[PDB]
């Protein structure tokens, strides 16, 4: 069943990491746009992904659809966890998620059965009201 897929009984971890682009990093100390990478991992994998770059629009990625775009490494295989407190709050993630159009993207794959009902999709269904 739908809920059977989502199943809100797994691990939920959200993180973020503000890293500067190498190219801009050295070519110009001032002209070094900072890119923020956030990802809401679920258990050993992830279900929500969002990228923000001063030069690159809000790249909203999700499991199933942008499985190749989003993080392709388990929590330990990611690195954000190893960092110095990469974790974050769900309020911030959903803050930007709505600030751009993540829900719309999810609702699109959700209906097309591409979003892969894992957790965000269900959370989205509730976030719709």
């Amino acid at each position: 069943a739908r809920q059977q897929e989502i199943d809100m009984k797994r691990q939920q971890r959200f993180f973020r990491i503000p890293f500067i682009r190498p190219a801009d990093q050295y070519k110009d100390p001032q002209n070094k746009k900072k890119g923020w990478w956030y990802a809401h991992f679920d258990g050993p994998w992830i279900a929500r992904q969002m990228e923000l770059h001063p030069d690159k629009p809000p790249i909203l990625l999700v499991a199933g659809k942008d499985d190749m775009e989003m993080c392709e490494k388990n929590l330990e295989e990611t690195g954000l966890t190893r960092k110095r407190g990469a974790e974050i709050l769900p309020r911030q993630f959903e803050e930007i998620w709505e600030r751009c159009g993540g829900i719309q993207y999810l609702q699109s794959a959700i209906e097309s059965r591409q979003a892969r009902p894992t957790y965000a999709t269900a959370m989205l269904q509730n976030l719709l009201k």
